């Protein structure tokens, strides 16, 4: 409970140095990413209910090979169920073997696909709980700025954030968090062994799991 206005952090150098990856920069040498100081990577595993990502096994075992923390994240799409997509979710991390990853498993919501404020919001809440009930593990929501302000309302702040918003030290004003576990402040890094813009981002220690319901 706020006794008086809380404010988003800005960047320290003293967070984690992390990145996150998809199909869409192909092979990647992680040894190079690790090289490089970056200590987090989050992979991209799943989208929808019908699409897999296919280098998550190989980002997986290249990026824990090096020594390198990792997480998943789902891209959702609000015109598929909910609990549909955690189960699609896990099920490809448990098909590509990936069982030790070391951060929080990540509900990437950033489109309404038509969905209302209230609903959508209790989708991605559907979502997230059905993915702690199957893992037993801890999430967060990641997002944009304009999307947590216009486009989802306030019980998401129940959950921890890892927030977009490019170009600033700090994450703009924010109706539903005030803090975050995850800044992702800049889409075009160059990062050694990654071809093409990377995504950049600051990780507190929050962002990696601490508990099982197990
Ligand atoms: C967590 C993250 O940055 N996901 C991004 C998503 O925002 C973007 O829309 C998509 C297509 O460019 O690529 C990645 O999935
Ligand atoms: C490099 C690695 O193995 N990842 C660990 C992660 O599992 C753990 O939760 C975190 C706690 O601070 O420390 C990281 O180094």
């Amino acid at each position: 409970v706020h006794h008086h206005h809380h404010h988003m952090q800005s960047r320290n150098n003293n967070n984690l140095k992390g990145i996150d990856v998809s199909n869409w920069k192909g092979n990647i040498n992680f040894e190079s990413v690790k090289n490089d100081g970056v200590e987090v990577v989050y992979i991209k595993a799943t989208e929808g209910n019908y699409f897999k990502d296919k280098y998550a096994k190989q980002n997986y075992e290249g990026a824990k090979e090096q020594g390198l923390s990792v997480g998943f994240y789902h891209f959702f799409r609000a015109n598929k169920g909910a609990k549909d997509q955690a189960n699609f979710f896990i099920d490809y991390l448990n098909e590509i073997g990936a069982v030790n990853y070391d951060c929080k498993l990540a509900l990437d919501i950033e489109t309404t696909e038509g969905v209302g404020v209230r609903d959508l919001t209790s989708m991605c809440i559907e979502f997230l709980e059905e993915v702690k009930r199957l893992t037993g593990k801890e999430v967060v929501v990641y997002t944009y700025t304009s999307f947590a302000n216009n486009n989802l309302d306030s019980r998401l702040g129940n959950y921890p954030v890892w927030i977009a918003h490019y170009g600033v030290n700090t994450p703009g004003a924010n109706n539903i968090w005030s803090s975050w576990v995850g800044f992702q402040y800049s889409e075009n890094g160059s990062v050694a062994g990654v071809n093409g813009g990377c995504d950049m981002n600051e990780f507190t220690e929050e962002i990696f799991i601490d508990s099982s319901n197990f």
